């Protein structure tokens, strides 16, 4: 009944901001290319300014253990 994050599922990290006290709701943004750097925009605010969701998003390849991971950063 209550869906469970598997790998291979596109995502999107989002985080709360309280600033002024007041709920803006935020995700994790990055444009490949050009700059690197990752940024947050807004999704709080999307009946004024539409989010660009496009890149945004993420898939999630792996879930390996610790200890599996560092075999794996041994071998």
């Amino acid at each position: 009944e209550i869906q469970f994050l598997r790998t291979d599922d596109e995502v999107v990290l989002q985080c709360t901001a309280t600033i002024h006290k007041e709920q803006q709701k935020l995700c994790l943004a990055a444009e490949g290319f050009g700059n690197r750097l990752c940024f947050l925009e807004s999704t709080s605010n999307s009946k004024n300014v539409p989010p660009d969701l496009s890149i945004c998003t993420f898939v999630l390849e792996q879930s390996l253990s610790v200890r599996a991971l560092q075999e794996m950063l041994a071998n």
